[PDB]
């Protein structure tokens, strides 16, 4: 219900990308319970566990809160097409479920959400979807290259 959803607005860099897809930064432990209460079914974590900011065992927190957990860590300095494909496969395996894809500050996740919507034929607006990037995509040519390569691969 709407109250549980407005109840997600304290999650860092949270942005609803579609009625069944949320993207965000890193939920704290209590926020995973809020996610469950809002109806989220699956959490897809793109943040490497090696980050000093990461939970020691995010999957424990996610599964304890009653949700399914997928871990696809994405290296900031060398994001791979294979990472994007792995995300796309995870989305297909959770067809019809409410999903959160996240990282620390929603850069990786909003980029991956854009590519997903683009390949699904949903014609996303890039700037809108990637609001957390605060127009910094040009700063990061490896990310630019990833986005261009995947867009071209899947018809766009
Ligand atoms: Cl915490």
């Amino acid at each position: 219900n709407i109250e549980s959803i407005e109840n997600l607005q304290g999650i860092r860099a949270l942005q609803q990308q579609a009625p069944q897809l949320l993207s965000s930064g890193l939920p704290n432990e209590q926020q995973f319970s809020l996610l469950k209460q809002a109806g989220v079914d699956v959490v897809i974590n793109l943040m490497p566990d090696s980050s000093k900011d990461a939970h020691p065992d995010e999957g424990k927190l996610v599964t304890q809160a009653g949700m399914d957990y997928v871990y696809i860590p994405v290296d900031w300095q060398n994001p791979k097409v294979e990472d994007v494909e792995a995300f796309f496969a995870a989305m297909d395996q959770h067809k019809g479920k409410d999903v959160l894809v996240h990282c620390l500050a929603n850069y990786r996740a909003s980029a991956f959400a854009y590519l997903y919507q683009l390949k699904q034929g949903q014609n996303p607006n890039m700037a809108q979807t990637m609001t957390p990037w605060n127009d910094e995509l040009a700063i990061y040519p490896k990310w630019q290259a990833l986005l261009t390569e995947v867009s071209a691969k899947y018809g766009h």
